[PDB]
């Protein structure tokens, strides 16, 4: 008879990133490290001086593509990081949502809560990176 196995093949998970796996996660990380400068620089600003008509502009437009670049990335992330990654990515939108609504409301103070609140939780995703080892 046929030798071949029929069981599931279990090949393992890999813990360290190959150049490829590197080069292929960077095309993800390339957007999302220009939306994490820009909330550092220009979307602190904004909440600074309570513009808070530019700062939902900032949010659906410099932003508007976060989720789903944060989304692509961490599914390309090691198997021990994924859901995690996912859930930090979803907790990032949720802030800015959170923030957004402060902004309709005029409450620096609440804004400047989710925003600090974004950038932790964006800042754990990043440390989930080859880039932060
Ligand atoms: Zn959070
Ligand atoms: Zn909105």
């Amino acid at each position: 008879g046929p030798l071949g196995s029929c069981s599931s093949p279990q090949v393992e998970i890999p813990t360290t990133y190959s150049p490829e796996k590197i080069a292929q996660l960077q095309v993800y990380v390339n957007p999302i490290a220009v939306a994490r400068d820009g909330m550092e620089k220009r979307l602190q600003g904004l909440i600074a001086d309570q513009n808070w008509v530019d700062t939902q502009t900032y949010i659906h437009g410099p932003l508007g593509q976060l989720r789903r670049d944060m989304l692509g990335l961490a599914s390309s992330l090691l198997p021990k990081d994924q859901d995690k990654a996912k859930t930090l990515a979803k907790e990032v939108f949720g802030h800015l949502e959170r923030l957004d609504a402060a902004a309709k409301d005029r409450n620096g103070s609440q804004a400047k809560i989710q925003y600090q609140e974004a950038l932790a939780d964006f800042d754990s995703f990043l440390n989930l990176l080859p880039q932060a080892s």
